[PDB]
């Protein structure tokens, strides 16, 4: 019912994928760099609090009554629901603060990929904090309640609500399925492969950037689906993208779904033939995104996709060399990424004392 | 995870029990052949069934032909029926089609212009709706998404509403929601086994005037937007005035436990429950349905939030119109804005597999 806030590393990274997301990207508007130190330490106590389920400051009622409440109180009764928090830091941060020369060479700026379509508005940001948790309004009462105490000194630059499976009615060894309908997580790096985790995820302090050891990079990619065309495709045009099978989820020629891919009896630009380890020198990633569906757009059409989050020991030789070989990937035709933001997202709080961003600013 | 059955005198997903998530959508009728849209709205009843069990819709997700797109675009394989119930609605435009004209219920009224309406027309009304509610937002997105492809040709989506959390209770003996602003929201509605009070004051009666609305009841919707910046400075005592009940227990002002019942007198002339009390508007009952919503960032560095506001009654001229024109010196109005507005005009139940959606009225 509970993770761990406190560790080596930040909880939501490799811990047990929660059932939702809420996702904000952040902008600093103060110049002071004492100011911001105080606020991220008033963050951190207020994130003790809302992961162990309770409210922040002297809570949300029975104070003063002159006084407005510290927390807002839409979480009242309700379960800690695997609330995590996280937090990251994007390139525009270092330009604050005199930072510029602690910004790490693994937070590298992403290329233009062909097809981009990033919206302005929903891309970068000063920093993210990414709220994981079973219930939604347990994750928008931690951010609404985090934006409230860093009024003044940051604002909301964009959030994103995101769904994944509802683990009360799904059990925790199914692979839940995108919005495409296909599973989606099959050959992914897990949080029980520590060696794994240490090889391709968590940043190490001989990977030149001292102040990030024990920490990991974020890329995050709103990616929008052509829900309709995708829908009017056959069955085999929709097997053909991925190479597996839409019902088992079993790579083509094989019977299970956890039946390891034989690459060449898939199509050359099939999805998860140009996205193989295998296919991109090694290179592996830890994806721990998220379905959204925002709506409906002015033509009727549904504003829904993935929110594709992938951590890595570094942007250059994770997500940047795998995305690049999807140039020519089949499932481009369905699919637009519409926004993007990279992050630095440190290590963890240690203890009691111990406060977000503290090997960063000391 | 159970499912709620799809057959009755009445449509579920009314007296049901309020499930944790919504996916509501309006469509607009693009045929002008009566024939056509009785087959189609035989062919979502067909489809409602198979949801609404759990199942995927027409000849299902996978194993057809493959060079045929398949019958159910697959996402929701191997999840729980997730008590998702689907209700249709007819909305006045509606009846401007098909030789309709002589059978909308007067009970179907337009509603006169409130005091600080600000209603988006695009994300307003509509011919028909579905509303999808379920414990699962996939399985609701997935109901939704199915129906409107079905229906490619004949109808198309007019606009849509997620809704991610309740803020309405028809099971007094279960927890009470809180909605944004951090108060429970549906202490005092109308429950599920209250028969009586159901057949008073949600279900349509022949005696009222229109029979193939018997068994049916009338449907506002309301998108308000909370101004959530206003409101979290407010003092904890502005709170509660502006409601009538405490923050913390919900229970009346004065009294200590939220179901005690409201003395009237102790509360500020403008406090909501004041106002809103069916004592107050000459015995007046609404069932509210409603769920909470965020919708990104307001451009401004804040969170976007408010309520998706659902009243099911008998009648909409005894019901929503006099309760919301007593609001008019609410002192809730400094807070919330009403930016979106629609009626339908729910029908009667599916009675058996050989009945259909609108069966009465067509
Ligand atoms: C809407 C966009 C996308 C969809 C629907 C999608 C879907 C899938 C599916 C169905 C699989 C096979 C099952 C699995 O192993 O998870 C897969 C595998 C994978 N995808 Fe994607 N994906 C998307 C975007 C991306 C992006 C942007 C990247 C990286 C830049 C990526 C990298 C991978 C990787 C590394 C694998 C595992 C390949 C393997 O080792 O077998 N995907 N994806
Ligand atoms: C964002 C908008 C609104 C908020 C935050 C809100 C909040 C509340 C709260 C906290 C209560 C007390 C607990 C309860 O009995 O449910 C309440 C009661 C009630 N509300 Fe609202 N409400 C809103 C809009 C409306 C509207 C638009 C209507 C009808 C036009 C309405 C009708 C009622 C009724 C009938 C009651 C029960 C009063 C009683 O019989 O004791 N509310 N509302």
């Amino acid at each position: 019912s509970a993770v761990p806030f406190h560790g080596a590393h930040q909880a939501g990274i490799a811990t047990p994928v929660q059932d939702r997301l809420h996702f904000a990207a952040f902008d600093v508007t103060t110049e002071d760099r004492a100011a911001f130190v105080a606020l991220l330490k008033e963050w951190t106590a207020a994130a003790r609090r809302l992961t162990a389920g309770h409210a922040v400051g002297e809570g949300a009622y029975g104070g003063l009554p002159e006084a407005p409440p510290d927390d807002t109180g839409e979480a009242l009764g309700l379960k800690p629901s695997r609330l995590t928090l996280t937090i990251g830091f994007g390139p525009s941060l270092f330009t604050r603060f005199g930072l510029a020369d602690l910004r790490p060479e693994a937070l590298a700026d992403l290329p233009k990929f062909p097809g981009d379509n990033l919206d302005r508005a929903r891309s970068g940001g000063d920093l993210c904090v990414q709220a994981c948790a079973d219930d939604p309004q347990v994750a928008v009462h931690a951010i609404r309640n985090l934006a409230r105490i860093g009024f003044g000194k940051v604002v909301v630059r964009w959030s994103q609500l995101g769904f994944g499976k509802t683990s009360s009615t799904t059990p925790d060894k199914q692979t839940p399925r995108n919005l495409l309908g296909f599973k989606d997580g099959t050959r992914n790096i897990a949080g029980t492969e520590k060696d794994r985790l240490d090889r391709f995820v968590w940043a190490a302090e001989k990977d030149g950037t001292p102040w990030m050891t024990g920490g990991s990079y974020l890329v995050a990619r709103r990616i929008r689906m052509h829900i309709e065309t995708w829908d009017r495709a056959s069955l085999q045009e929709q097997e053909d993208v991925f190479g597996r099978d839409k019902g088992e989820g079993a790579p083509v020629g094989k019977a299970k779904e956890r039946d390891e891919p034989f690459l060449k009896a898939m199509k050359p630009d099939a999805h998860v033939r140009l996205a193989h380890p295998d296919s991109n020198g090694g290179a592996t990633l830890l994806r721990r995104g998220y379905s959204f569906t925002d709506g409906t757009d002015g033509l009727g059409r549904l504003d829904a996709g993935l929110f594709f989050l992938a951590y890595q020991r570094d942007i250059r030789t994770g997500f940047v060399p795998v995305q690049r070989n999807l140039a020519t990937d089949a499932l481009n035709e369905y699919i637009q990424h519409v926004g993007s933001a990279v992050f630095a997202v440190p290590p963890g709080v240690r203890d009691a004392d111990d406060w977000w961003g503290s090997t960063l600013f000391g």
